[PDB]
């Protein structure tokens, strides 16, 4: 109907793109940083130019025939908070009693003064109401252990120790940088009478997702199928992998000895892949993720590939093009409601006009826009809206595969015996619920260095509650 | 060691590789026999219509139905109960078709079959519903993994048997009334057989129940298909492609709302007169004088589980016949099918880290046939070239099926769901990674065959029967 505006978008849809020339850039590049991060570097290189690349002080591999008493496990994520008890019954089973709670509004809101101990309060108070719920007998009796999955990023010292580094995400509260998470968590435990509830071990969603998929792939996967990575595609982005004791010079050079002594190989990276290419030296970038990076993030000059992949960042994406179409004087946004208000589209807002047909009018995506702002739209306006989260999706989708490449060619885990594949452990909302966008990332893989053949023998499989039960397994591995 | 032999075994290799050529050339081939098959012959494929119409939803719930599944090799009765939600409750009981049914030394007659069916029947009631075996009014499905002349939802005569299988007075003549004749006949003539369906069509049916309502929305299944003991898979045709059909009921389902009706292909029939089919003087062999069906299911005796583990049996004879290959005191010498698939499965992925010890141990177990390690490594060889050759053949029907429907390019981010059942494809060692790589060869690219997902099917033959129990009336 308008063509100056049907052809507008089409061209913002380009911006979009990701070339398979990119994407071979941006692997050969992402191993350049892992390599670069593996060095030990200062407590502030004013251009590090390498990832983060932390150890996590994980280096034996679940097997799958485990066995204990049912343990603890708390995971912080981005957007909610879970609780759950986790009995390992061998043999690649386990049961799970959890509940899962969203972090109340009043703590990303920097109107009011939030603290460390508003945070871990809450969570204690959690813990509690879920051994109420589920273990009313023995909420005080019992010395029950806890794995503690902490979903952002953590000078791990050991498995159950170590420091905030920098909130990501939305959470800003000044006083936890530089804490450790692990005393903040049990001294607030402490204070309600669970003090009998022991923090036994610190991970990273990253971590426990992958040590979930090793526990849980059947004997008969595990032969062939071998986990090698366990990555989150949810209200951010992060993957972990399995890196040679040797290539871990960060490490202290006497603890490599010491573990290589006692039969450990690799120990397992948190490659903390969000803040890949921070300095924006090959990132895709439009003048949508500057804003959103520069005005409307807490985190500015911070976690730039997530700001372009993760679920929390890709609807406010689709917010900034609408607003500057209307500022163009393109695209009529009516009395809604997206001016002055960021992030009011959600990715889950997306997600419902990523696979809409127009043989319905696309009334998903008119419903969507008026649940979500109050926008009314026409079919036309419709169309164009959905160009547009399409284009925002594959770009992520295609980014989604640099880092999951980028590990497996370092690594060479897809040069194994005959008939060998490789298992990829994914949480997340995106990557669970997201219409297609596994079936994008693997389109991506395909175009990565590794080509088709290699693609095939990927296989992105999703582990549901992976957090809280890879947290669990190092509880039942560390003492009371 | 020896190297003249070295140089048997790569020749042989060879002979069963499969280009990309090839498998085009295949899947376009195949194409032509579905639609020459749709076509009516008052005499291409079989393209059997199955009159199964409407695809379960999966929220399907209704009291317990009863499922008898007669396979090549099992006969399997259980109660299926419906729980609606893409969930539902089984009790069953696996026996093997005992050895007298596929010895031609005696006289057997298709009341041998069938009372037999129905003494398992009865003896799985006994056991599982005591109380209410002679009481209740049971629905049952009857999955007859054989090529079927359908003519009804509860009708159809058989048309050959296949598969070891040999009984002359049942071609002809409608299983489901030879069935139900004999549980008349011990008293369950309460159990009434309403439904009758191939192992394929089950299959479908059961992964489109399964398959979750989440699944469903861009994963819809389009093809159910057997990779076991032999090979066959179905899919749903238009109404109006399928010509073979009475123009006339034709029009009745589409006023019901009926928009297609499931087609079983019978693909292991695909080719039989070897016009592009690999070929092997091993396959020729096996077709002609140890087959119970000479000339008929050559695509199936170069892919299915019955047969693969026999081509090994012949590559290792001709090795010897030649003075190549030391048979020292084995039994394969006129022993056909001595060799089975599980043997083979067991030295697809053996490593050499362990000398090939599974290998020796599969091959003592299964003929007293004692190997050298260079004789394991060179077996190994073969081994791998036969599995090969049947991942890679059984992915074109499969590409052809969807090319035929274009069931890939039907909305943004459409996936289609392969569902699977059968000892092989279900667990010999990357035989689903060698499919994929061949379907990535075919016509449809890489870029279809990540949009296909080869998805098991355990126990769908039985859940599917019974869905269409739950249909058809008492
Ligand atoms: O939740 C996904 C990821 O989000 C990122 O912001 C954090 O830095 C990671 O630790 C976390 O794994
Ligand atoms: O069991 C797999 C297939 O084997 C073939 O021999 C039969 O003719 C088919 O009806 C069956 O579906």
């Amino acid at each position: 109907s308008d063509p100056k505006l049907t052809k507008a978008v089409d061209s913002i849809c380009d911006q979009f793109i990701v070339t398979k020339s990119k994407i071979s850039q941006l692997t050969e590049y992402f191993i350049d940083c892992m390599e670069k991060g593996l060095e030990p570097c200062e407590s502030d290189i004013s251009q590090n130019k390498g990832l983060p690349m932390i150890p996590t002080f994980v280096t034996d591999k679940p097997s799958g025939q485990e066995h204990g008493v049912t343990m603890l496990a708390a995971d912080l994520g981005g957007t909610n908070f879970r609780v759950c008890s986790v009995e390992l019954l061998g043999n690649h089973e386990f049961k799970i009693e959890q509940e899962k709670s969203k972090i109340p509004t009043f703590f990303f809101q920097d109107d009011h003064h939030v603290t460390s101990k508003d945070l871990f309060q809450h969570m204690a108070l959690i813990t509690h109401q879920f051994l109420t719920k589920h273990h009313k007998d023995v909420i005080q009796d019992y010395k029950w252990k806890m794995g503690f999955t902490f979903s952002y990023p953590v000078d791990q010292t050991s498995l159950s120790s170590g420091k905030l580094i920098r909130w990501t995400k939305g959470f800003k509260i000044g006083d936890t940088v530089g804490q450790d998470v692990v005393q903040l968590f049990q001294q607030e435990l402490n204070d309600i009478g669970l003090s009998n509830v022991h923090v036994v071990a610190l991970t990273n969603d990253t971590t426990g997702t992958l040590l979930a998929r090793c526990y849980a792939s059947s004997d008969a996967a595990r032969a062939i199928n071998e986990p090698v990575i366990g990555c989150i595609f949810g209200t951010g982005t992060n993957g972990c992998y399995m890196e040679k004791l040797e290539n871990i010079h960060k490490l202290d050079p006497a603890s490599r000895e010491e573990l290589l002594s006692q039969g450990k190989t690799h120990m397992c990276i948190n490659t903390e892949w969000g803040s890949f290419d921070n300095e924006l030296n090959h990132l895709p970038t439009t003048s949508y993720d500057i804003k959103i990076d520069q005005q409307f993030s807490t985190n500015p000059g911070f976690q730039l590939f997530e700001k372009r992949v993760s679920g929390l960042y890709l609807g406010e994406i689709l917010r900034n093009i609408l607003l500057d179409l209307e500022k163009q004087e393109l695209f009529d946004l009516k009395e809604s409601v997206l001016k002055n208000n960021p992030f009011i589209l959600t990715t889950e807002t997306l997600s419902h006009i990523e696979i809409d047909t127009v043989e319905n009018d696309l009334q998903d995506t008119r419903d969507a826009l008026l649940k979500a702002a109050d926008l009314e739209t026409t079919f036309e306006e419709r169309v164009l809206i959905q160009k547009l989260v399409r284009a925002i999706s594959r770009r992520a989708a295609f980014l989604a595969a640099v880092p999951i490449a980028a590990i497996l060619i370092k690594t060479n885990a897809l040069n194994q015996s005959y008939h060998c594949q490789v298992e990829v452990g994914c949480d997340g909302s995106v990557v669970e619920h997201y219409p297609g966008f596994r079936s994008m990332m693997r389109h991506a893989l395909a175009l990565s260095p590794i080509g088709p053949e290699g693609e095939r023998d990927v296989h992105l499989r999703i582990s549901k509650d992976g957090s809280g039960v890879g947290a669990a397994l190092c509880a039942l591995h560390a003492n009371y």
